[PDB]
């Protein structure tokens, strides 16, 4: 069984879950919406569209009234179309790390480290916990994110793309909440991440949290089948590690060539006194 302390661990990690992670997307309004419309820079382009080609989606948009809009992006053509859903991306994302940002405010372990570290903690995790929410409505049958009213319906070959492996993967392992909200907080209280000071003391949360969901997967699962579900986690939150690194270079070669990124996202990936230089999440954490 678990002890009381693992018990308490999980119930502060699953009503910091449950007040913060908007899972019908209700609360996601006011976003925008694709429109009615030389030698190293010639580089700079190349590698970028094949940065946006991976992640092809088609987004769809249920209203009330049971009316349904569709938007099938454009096929890559001369060059500036294939940012058309770039805008509509940066308010889903940035509208994610708000809800991210409130998560770890709401957890003690979390508030009691120095405003530094948890600045340095969310800038390396942000990312991940983002993805690890969106693999919760993730429809792997249908290659959708089913997000409320919103749904983003995928454009063998999938399975290339580190991203998409990384959510049909995951889908797989049939996580429970708990186990879902333990990898956040395994992801979040990351040591190793740059600028990190209470590098002891976040190490050590850590595996006190990886301790709880594997004394929790031992408990909750039937014997022999799931010996190694925990290893396989572990190897997810490794994967998803590396997926991060991949992204956010992604991202500042698109931001370098267009720019689209939100304020709170600048912050987050580095965009143009830790905390000087991260006012806005400074206040995020503060309020």
């Amino acid at each position: 069984g678990l002890t009381e302390e693992q018990r308490m661990m999980i119930r502060e990690l699953m009503d910091a879950q449950m007040k913060t992670f908007d899972t019908t997307f209700s609360h996601f309004k006011n976003f925008r919406l694709p429109g009615v419309l030389s030698r190293e820079e010639a580089a700079k382009w190349s590698q970028v569209r094949k940065d946006l080609c991976s992640l092809k989606v088609s987004l769809q948009l249920r209203g009330e009234d049971g009316s349904v809009w569709n938007y099938k992006p454009p096929a890559d053509s001369g060059g500036k179309e294939i940012f058309s859903l770039l805008p509509h991306m940066a308010d889903m994302s940035t509208y994610m790390f708000k809800g991210i940002i409130s998560f770890a405010k709401v957890i003690s372990y979390f508030r009691d480290l120095p405003i530094e570290d948890q600045i340095s903690l969310l800038k390396g995790a942000a990312f991940e916990l983002c993805q690890l929410r969106f693999n919760t409505v993730f429809n792997a049958e249908t290659g959708t994110w089913e997000c409320g009213r919103l749904s983003y319906c995928l454009e063998q070959q999938l399975l290339l793309e580190p991203m998409l492996k990384f959510h049909y993967m995951l889908k797989k392992l049939q996580l429970h909440e708990e186990e879902y909200v333990l990898m956040q907080a395994i992801s979040l209280f990351s040591p190793d991440r740059p600028g990190v000071l209470q590098h002891r003391v976040v190490d050590q949360l850590q595996e006190q949290f990886a301790i709880t969901l594997k004394s929790y997967i031992e408990c909750n699962r039937p014997q022999p089948a799931h010996r190694f579900l925990f290893l396989k986690i572990m190897a997810m939150l490794t994967e998803l590690r590396s997926i991060n690194a991949q992204h956010t270079q992604r991202l500042l070669r698109i931001q370098d060539i267009h720019p689209f990124a939100t304020p709170l996202m600048q912050e987050l990936f580095g965009i143009t006194s830790l905390t000087e230089r991260h006012k806005i999440l400074h206040r995020l954490l503060q309020e």
